[PDB]
């Protein structure tokens, strides 16, 4: 398991937790030096448990699918909560079985279903460590509407941060003050799948992408990614979604 506590948390411990989060996911091959996520894992081992503690010390345990880094659900005291999606339902057969009751959310974990449930896009939802403390707090007590938004904060603080160093960096700048995500952040989140595909396809195309990826950069400008020499591939992306899942 991996853990993070917001009490006493700073850019340092956050980075360490994100480093752990990354190291917890297994892989057998690296593509252009980037861990390649497995096509699939069978049974309970398919899920990674993250113990998160808010500033007061309360905790929720989040189950993550180690093949894609998708959040399946979490445990709040003695109640389990899982998205309304096949994968999560499957996940419920293995994790938090001893919870006293199981609640299925009214939506899947997809960014689009989450934004609807929440009544606003990620664009306008401030993130950072403080925001992650709010999120943990919200999920301790069931509220599907407040949860959608806390869940959008959680996904980005943790899964997207493991996925991209840049996003991990974005969150460390927000260690003591939340801020809506830069568009480069939303761009990267939206492009993880495609970038993972083209990184793997480049492998026998001499590091050239079969199809270029369009991103938005730091300065907020439209940019094309055509091959593995881009900083995005050399520095940024830290985990790759196996094409066997794309
Ligand atoms: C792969 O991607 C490279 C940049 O990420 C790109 O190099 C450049 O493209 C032109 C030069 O002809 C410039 O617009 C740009 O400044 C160049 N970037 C750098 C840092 O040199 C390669 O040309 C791309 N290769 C392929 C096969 O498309
Ligand atoms: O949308 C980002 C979000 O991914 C969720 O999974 C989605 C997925 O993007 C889509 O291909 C599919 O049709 O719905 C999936 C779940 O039902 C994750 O659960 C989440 O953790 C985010 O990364």
């Amino acid at each position: 398991d991996v853990s993070f506590r917001l009490s006493g948390a700073d850019p340092s411990s956050y980075g360490m937790f994100i480093k752990d989060l990354r190291n917890a996911l297994p892989h057998t091959e690296k593509v252009y030096n980037i861990p390649l996520l497995l096509p699939s894992v069978s049974g309970a081992g398919r899920y990674l448990l993250m113990h998160l503690f808010n500033y007061d010390g309360n905790t929720i345990t989040v189950a993550v699918d180690v093949t894609n880094v998708y959040i399946m659900g979490y445990l709040a005291l003695t109640t389990s909560y899982f998205f309304n999606e096949p994968a999560a339902d499957l996940a419920s057969q293995y994790v938090f079985r001893s919870a006293r009751r199981k609640i299925t959310l009214p939506y899947s974990g997809n960014y689009e279903r989450l934004q609807i449930a929440a009544g606003k896009p990620r664009e306008k939802i401030p993130i950072g460590l403080p925001a992650l403390d709010t999120a943990i707090s919200t999920l301790l007590h069931y509220d599907s509407t407040a949860a959608a938004g806390a869940l959008l904060v959680l996904i980005q603080t943790t899964a997207e941060a493991a996925r991209f160093k840049y996003i991990e960096q974005q969150i460390q700048e927000r260690a003591y003050r939340d801020e809506v995500p830069s568009s480069a952040t939303i761009s990267l989140e939206n492009s993880w799948s495609g970038l993972s595909k083209q990184i793997q396809l480049a492998q026998g195309n001499n590091g050239v992408f079969r199809t270029p990826t369009v991103l938005v950069d730091s300065k907020g400008n439209r940019v094309q990614i055509t091959n593995v020499t881009s900083n995005v591939v050399t520095s940024n992306i830290q985990l790759l979604l196996n094409t066997k899942n794309i």
